């Protein structure tokens, strides 16, 4: 068994301090282990990112455009904890595709069968003013060409919605396809757990202050590093059972996931992090019936 | 006559401290006063723009990409001022109009008959490299859609390129003519004297720390307070005969002009800053032929 001793879990990209080089094998290797495990993935990294702006008073009042956000299955989860928390915000879910119908009749939540282009954009901008805009981006065309093109939609997400935070699907082109260096939007590079076995995608999560957007630029050397830092969590750290976690499950993504829910509000009131965490991954669990 | 005593000239946009609603009866006001105004106008704010640099060690051994650079005629003074100093510096001049051929047959000087698109940015980019790159915009298309076009190049000059400086031709499209908001990169709103009388022409300098590139989005309402700030710097401030400058001109821009050469560097020595721009202005007004 691959045991190991660990304080706390990589929560963002920089903090990984190692690297491997990519071993072009390792796609044949099974990606996913749990049913629904791409809903669970989602869920963990929005709840996270929400409960931070709620944490920083940005949420309340806020109206959440979510942007490739069929079928969406978690997204109902989601918005019954924040609703159930007294929170008060409104779900905007665009897509082109279908979303599931739990998402159905809540006077809170209105859903959008349509792609969007920097002209609707525009229009939604108009329509949804003057009400704070948090966004959520997780569209999906891929080539590199297609990243670029998605990337770069997410910019003019941002510079048209002008949103007072945002989380961004992210994750670098390989070095060995670059086509030629892009900006993005700064943000703290947010680590999934429970993303497929040799993913190198993050969410970059973002809050703007004043009127300034700040970008930084990505360069092939970037991608080597991205690939590289990636690698070496996905092959080695993430098969890693961090036995000095007393957890039911001490496996490394669980015990990612457990310093991601600690910082989730509740209702309830329990008598240990543990307890609470344990309760809202059982929660998580039953809702995407997983066993 | 309209006299006045101050302390220092206002360089930069945000120290103007009061506003003006425009009068369009301005416009049909004597522009300029002097013979190649324009010219004058540009040399004093490159010149120091480029001492700046100096100053901070980024000039030294840069290739400085001047888009919008013909006829430049201005261009030679600046280029000889710092070669006589002893500063490597390569010039670009890049414009699809002709240059005045005094800038022929410098070795130090590569003139390109080309208007710039973002393709031909990128294989400037390829074939400079690894030069750092100062950038020097003054392109001109005129309507809010000409100023955006022009901004939206203007932004993709420093992206591609990525300098380690720029300075760039800055005017907020009028709200009366407003079309939608739009992003420029961060920088300092430098101050022009000898501008047109009405002009709200400023120039936009920035200097680029790590692999990050700030921009600041510009609204309608932004563009209100250019338009008072800039009415009010030009009927009223520019009007002023500052009685306490002891200077052979009194007038606001040449009071003005003092503190821009006060700042740039000379082989000579002078025992008082007076004798050095009374130098540098004698300088100056003779290689651009005006009285
Ligand atoms: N321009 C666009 N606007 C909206 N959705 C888009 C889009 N381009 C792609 N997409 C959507 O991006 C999605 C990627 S899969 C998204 C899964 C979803 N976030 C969930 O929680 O289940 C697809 O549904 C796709 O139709
Ligand atoms: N894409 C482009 N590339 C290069 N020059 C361009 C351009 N679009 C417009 N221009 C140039 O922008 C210039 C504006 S006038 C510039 C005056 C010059 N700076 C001097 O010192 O005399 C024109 O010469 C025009 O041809
Ligand atoms: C995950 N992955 C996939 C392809 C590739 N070239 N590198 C990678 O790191
Ligand atoms: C200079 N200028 C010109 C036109 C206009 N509407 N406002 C101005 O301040």
């Amino acid at each position: 068994m691959d045991v190991v001793s660990l304080d706390k879990p990589f929560m963002y990209f920089e903090e990984i301090d190692n690297e491997l080089d990519y071993e072009p094998e390792s796609a044949n290797e099974v990606a996913k282990k749990l049913p629904y495990q791409g809903q669970l993935k989602l869920l963990l990294g929005e709840l996270f990112f929400l409960s931070k702006l709620q944490r920083h008073g940005i949420l309340d009042g806020a109206t959440v455009v979510y942007i490739g956000s069929a079928p969406g299955t978690h997204i109902r989860y989601l918005r019954d904890h924040f609703y159930n928390l007294g929170v008060i915000i409104k779900w905007m879910l665009i897509d082109g595709r279908h979303h599931d119908p739990i998402l159905n009749g809540l006077r809170d939540v209105t859903l959008v069968t349509r792609f969007v282009d920097e002209e609707y954009l525009r229009s939604i901008k108009k329509q949804l003013h003057p009400s704070k805009i948090i966004l959520i981006s997780d569209v999906r065309s891929p080539s590199t060409a297609d990243l670029l093109s998605n990337y770069a939609l997410q910019n003019v997400m941002i510079s048209i919605l002008n949103p007072v935070a945002s989380s961004l699907k992210w994750r670098c082109p390989f070095p060995d396809q670059w086509i030629k260096d892009f900006y993005i939007p700064h943000g703290n590079k947010m680590l999934q757990p429970f993303a497929p076995s040799y993913s190198a995608e993050m969410r970059l999560l973002s809050i703007y202050t004043g009127e300034n957007m700040r970008l930084t630029r990505v360069t092939k050397s970037d991608a080597v590093n991205y690939e590289k830092k990636m690698y070496y969590l996905n092959k080695i750290v993430r098969n890693k059972v961090v036995v000095n976690f007393d957890y039911p499950n001490q496996e490394y993504d669980y015990f990612h996931m457990y310093f991601m829910l600690r910082t989730v509000y509740c209702n309830k009131t329990f008598p240990t992090t543990k307890a609470k965490v344990l309760f809202l991954q059982q929660s998580i669990f039953r809702f995407l019936n997983i066993p």
